[PDB]
């Protein structure tokens, strides 16, 4: 079995737009997270767990904000450090960056090794940001992801 | 500790460039392949250990067929199924697919959670295909991968 995510491309002003889901299963080495995406931009993008069971926005130093309502990256252990998705010195919520083809889908599976259980991730929100995951805080914090563009509660 | 595979892009006629190196590492979730390759096609690519250590042409049919002497893909438990870094059915040598950037660099590290120690992929081959790797033999065989684009032999 696997628990379907919806996850929409996210606009405040206009509201959001359907972008297809994420599947996660139960592997004998983790959870797997197989996307069914359409319409994104291509490239390879930074995909993580955050805390909050929302993908709403939130107002910020003046500005109605993408996402923002899913606060931070999940990090039940208190790691404090953005890592890799095999570093037990990182943030429980980070997954391996997600590739989206020219034509705007997404289809390429990718292994969380940390995650061992379907439970385990619900009442959390799924991220995809507009920009990659080097994996640091250095230079950029959350590992350069920066805006967050799609989203979906995990349920 | 780690071991450090150099890799070349192959051209049986012009010549073999060299184009980086992958380092292969133990982490506490199975082996970690951290690229540093540089001129490769963008893209998604296949990803395999391959049997033997050798990246060398094979001729087939009256013509040198490029990595050929790398054989098939590294299957120690003899499955004879192409499938899933995280499948048990699937061939050992199996690992997630690399992706190049548009630049043609490839440096996005990647996860093989079913090996387990570095002793057990030296005396074989790393290969790159010029496809990619949908970790099924339908409705292609072995993933897709078709040509072989690059190779290193691990040591
Ligand atoms: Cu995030
Ligand atoms: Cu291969
Ligand atoms: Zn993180
Ligand atoms: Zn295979």
């Amino acid at each position: 079995e696997k628990i379907v995510v919806p996850v929409q491309q996210l606009d405040p002003q206009n509201g959001n737009k359907d972008v297809g889901t994420v599947e996660i299963t139960e592997s004998a080495y983790g959870l797997v997270f197989t996307p069914k995406l359409h319409d994104l931009a291509h490239g390879l993008h930074g995909f993580h767990i955050h805390e909050k069971p929302s993908c709403e926005p939130k107002e910020k130093d003046g500005k109605l904000v993408a996402g923002l309502g899913a606060g931070g990256h999940w990090d039940p252990k208190q790691t404090q450090k953005h890592g890799y998705p095999w570093s037990d010195d990182a943030h429980m919520g980070d997954l391996p960056a997600l590739f989206v083809m020219h034509d705007g889908s997404a289809t390429t599976p990718v292994l969380a090794p940390r995650l061992k259980k379907l439970a385990e991730v619900k009442g959390h929100s799924l991220m995809i940001h507009a920009g990659g995951d080097n994996h640091s805080d250095h230079p950029a914090p959350l590992g350069g992801g920066g805006p967050r563009m799609a989203c979906g509660v995990i349920k």
